């Protein structure tokens, strides 16, 4: 499924992302957008043999299980197939564990690189939320 930008924020703000850890809601969905481009179906494979799911492509060496990973620890327990699906709970509830995990949302490269120190409120303009 793939997303429409208000659509995207509202289930977000509706799973409690908005100001989840200090992060506002422009900053999910702007990392949604680079990450995933609004895709819940995306996949990317990286150099080390794991790979990104969903549309917060969240890594399998640590958060979910592929049984394709050697070494992955599947911390969000649950297998990586369920951050495909059209339903994002899982992501949602999974991304909350990683963005805790110390380094907030620089765990993102695409929030880092895009998103980090940019008018995020840009991407809910215009959203009845």
């Amino acid at each position: 499924k793939v997303f429409g930008r208000c659509e995207l924020a509202a289930a977000m703000k509706r799973f409690g992302l908005d100001n989840y850890r200090g992060y506002s809601l422009g900053n999910w969905v702007c990392a949604a957008k680079f990450e995933s481009n609004f895709n819940t179906q995306a996949t990317n494979r990286n150099t080390d043999g794991s790979t990104d799911y969903g549309i917060l492509q969240i890594n399998s060496r640590w958060w979910c299980n592929d049984g394709r990973t050697p070494g992955s620890r599947n911390l969000c327990n649950i297998p990586c197939s369920a951050l495909l699906s059209s339903d994002i709970t899982a992501s949602v509830n999974c991304a909350k564990k990683i963005v805790s995990d110390g380094n907030g949302m620089n765990a993102w490269v695409a929030w880092r690189n895009r998103c980090k120190g940019t008018d995020v409120q840009a991407w809910i303009r215009g959203c009845r939320l």
